[PDB]
């Protein structure tokens, strides 16, 4: 897989060179390139943003700057991802599906986001997905790209064989500060253990994620 | 606000020293301390994990090492947060509420997670919340902590989906800024924005 992330704060992507995704990249499973959007500006201030048509709060990222960057970085086989509050929700199934992609490009917004015409124009050439990692507002799309890449590269790196929430886990010691490991886990009975884990997962899922 | 994040990968928390959260911290709005969990280990290999009781794939983080860390870092006023896919969903309302907290402690788990008794023991002393930033699985809790702190410090720095934005020029690659936004008619503009927000919200997020 090849991944490009375009941003005005390249350093925010530094966790992607660490631990699990760092290993995936070193191993040649994935090429990752992080680009400073400002390199496609041509004025003295290297400005990437300007006031919104129709008024409103804040600034909008200019289309011509983004247009040039994506012209150079993307092909017609690229999947372009734009992290935004206004996107459909990112889920495990999205992550699994994106392991089949050869080229992911992340266009990380700042301010009020990116002139909408960038995505309309990009969508003439390549597939585009506007995606939110959750129902909360971040100052930019960078740490959302970190989340999404880490989800993808986890799967890509290969996970061990083993919709409910995961149950609790325990390891040594068997008793700690007057708190005991549930005797079933010490019993060696794989049937009793599996049913116990199923029971607790079910109970958790009802309490914390009734939408599931 | 004072924030501690405990982790075996401290460098993953480096984005919090940049941009908007960086400014919050420099200004003395927020103290942030990032701690390496391994500093509370006492054996030669500084081990933080061991095999799970009752079998399974992967390792579990040991309670005694987490117990010591949190003993030293937390008080009875602390809100302890454990990022985990088994948690309730993090939302804007969570973020807003957490700006009222004096002490946030993030316990970032790795592998299969943290021995459950760390949270049970902690909850004797302090408030605790197990929280998921979304329905997907990450290798560790550090990038979930980045998301959560960034949401909170954004609010500290002071229902419909956001509609599209536009800036200059008025026409670009054959694509025009919708005439209403050029019209200066605030009545027509605010009605148009409502129309499009609602249409977006239906199309992508009918749960809203």
């Amino acid at each position: 897989m090849r991944i490009d992330i375009v941003t005005i704060f390249p350093a925010c992507l530094d966790p992607l060179r660490q631990s699990l995704p760092g290993k995936a990249i070193e191993s040649g499973l994935v090429d990752l390139n992080v680009h400073d959007l400002r390199r496609w500006t041509h004025d003295v201030h290297h400005s990437v943003d300007d006031a919104p048509y129709g008024g409103g709060p804040g600034m909008v990222m200019k289309a011509p700057v983004w247009g040039e960057a994506l012209d150079e970085i993307c092909s017609s086989e690229t999947l372009l991802i734009v992290p935004t509050p206004a996107g459909v929700l990112f889920t495990q199934a999205t992550a699994q599906r994106w392991t089949t992609e050869s080229h992911l490009v992340f266009a990380c917004g700042r301010y009020e986001g990116i002139d909408q015409r960038v995505v309309q124009d990009a969508a003439r050439r390549m597939r585009v997905e506007e995606v939110s990692i959750g129902d909360y507002v971040l100052p930019g799309g960078e740490s959302a790209a970190v989340v999404m890449v880490e989800a993808v590269l986890r799967l890509l790196a290969g996970v061990l064989g083993n919709g409910l929430l995961e149950g609790p886990s325990y390891t040594r010691p068997a008793s700690w500060r007057g708190l005991d490991v549930p005797e079933v886990l010490l019993s060696g009975d794989h049937a009793r253990i599996a049913a116990w884990r199923r029971e607790v997962s079910l109970q958790r899922t009802r309490e914390r994620r009734p939408d599931l």
